[PDB]
């Protein structure tokens, strides 16, 4: 309910993940992959070898901390629904 | 208003879906009627596997023992990707 103030840079991670994870569905789905078994793979194992070359999906997932990335899928699991 | 036939050994009726959102709701619940951070307790046994990161609190430690990281991870991907319209 309340405002909230905006800092620049406040939202960068939640932002980061989100153009991070847009660009490597794109990258997994153009190379004929199961985005979802891909992301899962990497994201349990912490393999970049299960994200494509394709699109630098590999270089740019392993540019952040996998518990940055599971914190925001945390998160936004949450908030959709409806916990708090 | 649920209930449950006691007419043979029920190892669960609720779908991986219900299952993670359960887990979630119950260990969010608990540790923030304490103080905690919930997100980063959920990460860090995301990350190791290791029950200690969940509260003792109703069965949080039997619903992790019934669930696979994988399908918890799976199910938070799938969730992301469909509330940010990906794909």
């Amino acid at each position: 309910d309340q405002t909230m103030f905006y800092n620049f840079g406040d939202d960068s991670i939640e932002e980061d993940v989100k153009k991070l994870m847009k660009q490597v569905y794109v990258a997994l789905e153009e190379k004929g992959y199961n985005p979802v078994n891909q992301i899962v793979g990497y994201l349990l194992s912490g393999d970049p070898a299960y994200i494509p070359r394709h699109k630098d999906a590999r270089s740019m997932i392993r540019r952040l901390e996998r518990d940055e990335i599971i914190e925001e899928l945390v998160k936004a699991y949450l908030k959709n629904n409806e916990i708090g």
